[PDB]
């Protein structure tokens, strides 16, 4: 029993850390195979940035200008491209710490762990999600760029994120391994505004069944609802709109503590209206919505 | 910018974990150099853990009684010992990947990451506290005994906590790496109850300054307090009293901010007496006490 908010286990990410140098700017890179990944802002200086032109910043550098150093040694770099956002260095050693990966874009409400580096040394790993107007809410100082994002599926890391800038208002943008960003945001020093940041529906329901499974039960009401009428309440409170497949999502948690979805819904309905009361669930005084239905699930029957 | 509940990375900790199995039952132990530490219960069975008397049972088993698995690959035990509520077995082989290691036991309040694991492999990894009470709020489920709570000064690994127990509660107990129980509770399937849990007071006028560091500040107040008179508010309150020793350790704190540790303790005196009012701090609704005045110094600072 308990509930927290757990990361996957860093360590095959941990393998793959090293600090790339471009003239004087360092970051952070991800060393898979023969490739070395990282911003594509490692070739700017800081007078580029307010109007980077990245492709022809680029033709000013060439293999030589991009230093890589994984631990105390250092990587020599064969080639190198550029694939949107991200720079690809090839190198002449295949990372022998490469574990089993893929690169996947994820979507709104999906979460990940974050191994925060700083010069291609580790820091800490803490779970977050890509929130619905596709921001993080992260820990990122100067030097974290090139920090990755990432699921692990038994031995299979999935990369989903690399960090790449923060907002003004303090929030996280980046991209995936391909260098698409999440979101509008653009590698420039411009202000960038944030959508709404609405609340992730289908992970505060994940959320109020862990809390049931573990003994937090004085939320559980007599009512139920209709995915309409749950939807009208979820706009009035800047909650994600429920569709019948996050209700499919959430059969496994409905199943086991034996609350149908709708009878949930009309609870989390209730506590949105009434608030808590100076109450707390699993050690929250508010609704928490970085656990997907998936992370439930896994926490609560101990997958490795 | 960003403040998160930060694990260290995990991966020197990965490389340490086994399975231990004897008889018919299993559980995780540390593998570090050629020892493998893990909770004493390993040889009882379910009828023994009532009442069980360790040096008994422990006379009806050999090495080769003790099953270690690091992977798919078995250890050869070539001794074993118990010291307090830990069994400590010898094995033929040094652990190749044994980093930098020391055993600390820790005072209440001091946090520290767990790398939560079943059948010696690792499924998450949160960063949680030493109560007041000497219990922690964890993710255990049955096959996580013997999982290890950590901290990491650069390269080395104070190993802090092994799991072996959950209360009637849900809230856990364990062991340092020397067998001794943190409070008072026994390796024994007998009902026993937690003391008060206290808020620990210096780690939440921390989190207040890693707050106004990341510019939330609503709650700075106009007033200023004494030890004395912030106690007697903490009483009321269920919080850990507040000593000089604590106000030197947020010393560096109040240099950053400007904020005396006195002016702060005013402002947390309000916040406990006139609650949130619907307001956050850092994204909770509630007051943090799981960040130590160091853990939110080496965040803020990046420390790798
Ligand atoms: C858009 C994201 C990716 O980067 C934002 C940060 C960009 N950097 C850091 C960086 C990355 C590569 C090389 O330098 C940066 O120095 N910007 C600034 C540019 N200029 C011209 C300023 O005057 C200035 C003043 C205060 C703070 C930042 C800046
Ligand atoms: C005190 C801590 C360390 O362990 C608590 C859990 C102890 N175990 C698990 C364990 C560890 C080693 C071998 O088995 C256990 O089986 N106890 C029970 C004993 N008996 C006799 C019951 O009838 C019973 C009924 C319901 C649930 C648990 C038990």
């Amino acid at each position: 029993s308990g509930f927290r908010k757990m990361a996957f286990p860093s360590g095959k990410v941990e393998g793959c850390m090293v600090q790339v140098t471009c003239g004087t700017t360092t970051l952070n890179g991800l060393w898979l195979d023969d490739v070395v990944y990282c911003p594509r802002h490692v070739i700017c200086t800081s007078e580029d940035m307010l109007n980077p032109n990245y492709e022809d910043l680029l033709i000013r550098k060439s293999n030589h200008n991009f230093l890589v150093q994984a631990g105390n040694v250092q990587l020599r770099v064969i080639g190198h491209s550029m694939q949107n956002c991200v720079l690809k260095l090839k190198v002449d050693t295949a990372n022998p710490k490469t574990p089993k990966y893929k690169f996947v874009r994820i979507q709104p409400g999906q979460t990940f762990s974050v191994l925060a580096c700083y010069n291609g040394s580790p820091s800490g790993v803490y779970q977050c999600a890509m929130r619905p107007n596709f921001t993080i809410k992260g820990s990122f100082l100067n030097g974290s760029c090139g920090s990755v994002g990432f699921n692990i599926d038994y031995d299979c890391v999935s990369f989903c994120y690399m960090h790449h800038m923060e907002l003004p208002t303090g929030v996280h943008a980046g991209t995936d391994l391909e260098g698409n960003f999440y979101g509008p945001f653009v590698d420039r020093q411009t202000a960038q505004a944030a959508g709404t940041d609405t609340t992730i529906t289908v992970n505060v329901l994940a959320w109020l069944y862990a809390a049931v499974i573990n003994g937090d039960r004085w939320f559980l009401n007599r009512f139920t609802t209709t995915l309409n009428d749950f939807n009208l309440v979820a706009m009035k409170y800047n909650y994600e709109p429920l569709t019948q497949d996050h209700v499919d999502i959430l059969g496994p948690l409905s199943a086991q503590t034996g609350i149908a979805v709708l009878d949930m819904c009309a609870s989390l309905k209730e506590l949105l209206q009434n608030g808590m009361n100076g109450r707390t669930i699993l050690g929250s005084a508010l609704l928490e919505d970085e656990f997907t239905p998936f992370d439930v699930v896994r926490q609560c029957s101990g997958v490795t």
